[PDB]
């Protein structure tokens, strides 16, 4: 749900 989480990956 959190597309921003991908940046953290």
């Amino acid at each position: 749900s959190p597309i921003y989480d991908i940046n953290y990956y």
